[PDB]
């Protein structure tokens, strides 16, 4: 009697029904599930998460140690929200952000709600309220580390952090969906007490990381990173993605494209040189990178193809 794989989709059906869609998946399933996504800034991240972007609605966890492109990636995330007519808020508790940057990397900051709370409690209850006011598109929050409790800001010994984080977020969870706000928790790292339930409430979890300096050769131009989506509940999880980040700047467009236009074949590279149905782009990634930054118009064709491939 026995049939395996139609039990099999019986008991994933019913699983999916009694938890929720993506409650369990095969890591080869070819998600057809266009939820709404905010665009990471990245085109190899967001194929990595499968649906194009950030997940709306849902928590999502950047963590990873300083320096390895974390906020910029947060950065983007909210250009790109605001780019739609989306409007962003920024919790922080850093005092980090250089809203100069991020003018760069898009963000319109004179439009940004930015708020400094006083202690971590007050911080969450202050996300809470904008974030169940329906009008944000995207809230991050600098710092799951920089939450910390009123009763040890005031002098107070328990493990009242992660409490916090884990009673904030069963609140917040609901309000999030029903707004459809993507909550972006920066984790700076050294579990940071609160990243603790974070690991269970998001539905994205990214471990970003400095990988290299970019070269060219004999001085930097700036850093490669690479995330790996450690956690995903809208996608088949686990996948990886790279990109470089050049200082001063953002994520670097046309690096991605050269990048996926190598690994899908559209971008040949023999040896040192890089070559573009016919003509050439230059002997060395960053000749072919600053290729397409003046030859926009070859830039635009070959995102356009890895677009169509893949899902523009
Ligand atoms: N103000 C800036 N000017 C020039 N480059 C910057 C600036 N801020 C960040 N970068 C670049 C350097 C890194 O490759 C990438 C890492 O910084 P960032 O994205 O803020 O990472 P991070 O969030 O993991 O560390 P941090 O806690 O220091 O912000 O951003
Ligand atoms: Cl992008
Ligand atoms: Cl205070």
């Amino acid at each position: 009697a026995p049939d395996r794989e139609k039990a099999l989709e019986l008991a994933m059906a019913q699983i999916d029904k009694n938890f929720g869609k993506g409650s369990v998946m095969r890591l080869g399933e070819e998600v057809r599930q266009p939820i709404s996504v905010i665009p990471t800034g990245s085109i190899s991240l967001d194929v990595a998460l499968g649906i194009g972007g950030l997940p709306r609605g849902r928590v999502i966890e950047i963590y990873g140690p300083e320096s390895s492109g974390k906020t910029t990636v947060a950065l983007h995330a909210v250009a790109n929200a605001q780019a739609a007519g989306g409007i962003a808020a920024f919790i922080d508790a850093e005092h980090a952000l250089d809203p100069e940057y991020a003018k760069k990397l898009g963000v319109d900051t004179d439009s940004l709600l930015v708020s400094q709370p006083d202690t971590g409690e007050q911080a969450l209850e202050i996300a809470d309220m904008l974030v169940r006011s329906g009008a944000l598109d995207i809230i991050v929050i600098d710092s799951v580390a920089a939450l910390v409790p009123r009763a040890e800001i005031e002098g107070e010994h328990v493990g009242l952090q992660a409490r916090l984080m884990s009673q904030a977020l069963r609140k917040m969870t609901g309000a999030l969906n029903n707004s459809g706000t993507t909550a972006i928790f920066i984790n700076e790292l050294r579990t940071t007490t609160g990243g603790k339930a974070l690991k269970f409430y998001a539905s994205v979890r990214l471990d970003v990381r400095r990988i290299e300096t970019l070269k060219d050769g004999t001085d930097a131009v700036g850093n490669r990173t690479r995330v790996k989506v450690v956690k995903n509940k809208v996608s088949p999880p686990f996948k990886q993605a790279e990109f470089d980040i050049l200082y001063g700047q953002g994520i670097s467009r046309e690096g991605s494209l050269i990048d996926m236009g190598v690994e899908h074949g559209f971008i040949r590279k023999s040896g040192s040189w890089f070559t573009y149905e016919g003509e050439q782009l230059g002997q060395g990634k960053e000749n072919a990178r600053k290729f397409l930054l003046e030859n926009t118009d070859v830039a635009n064709e070959i995102e356009k193809k890895i677009k169509e491939k893949l899902g523009i």
